[PDB]
């Protein structure tokens, strides 16, 4: 493993802890959610993110954050606001962007000196 892969795996593990039922663990299929592919053109999930860390597909934390935001935005686009999926996506997006905030990333960058 590389230092970037270890940092991204840490962020991913802490994010997955916020989803204990594993609603974001695997891609959303049309069988579980009718007409999903008709609405969501750029799907994302924690598993695909985990595969991208392992394959070393992320060049920066910004790219990782963009995939995390895409996953949450997709759930908020497809699901109505009073649903379990929309509420969880909104909660985790907020929590994730605090964890990987510019403030927290600057403190980590300063500790790499
Ligand atoms: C619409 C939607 C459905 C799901 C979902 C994932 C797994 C399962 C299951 N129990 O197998 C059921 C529902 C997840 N997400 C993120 C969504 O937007």
């Amino acid at each position: 493993s590389t230092p970037i892969q270890q940092l991204l795996e840490h962020f991913l593990r802490q994010l997955q802890r916020k989803d204990p039922h594993g609603f974001f663990a695997f891609p959303v299929t049309d069988a579980i959610a009718p007409g999903y592919s008709m609405i969501i053109k750029h799907p994302m999930d924690f598993g695909t993110m985990k595969d991208k860390i392992v394959a070393n597909e992320y060049k920066s934390v910004t790219e990782f954050k963009a995939d995390f935001k895409l996953m949450c935005d997709n759930a908020m686009t497809y699901n109505r606001p009073d649903t379990v999926y929309y509420k969880l996506a909104k909660k985790i997006l907020h929590a994730g962007f605090k964890m990987m905030s510019k403030e927290r990333l600057l403190a980590l960058k300063r500790s790499m000196s």
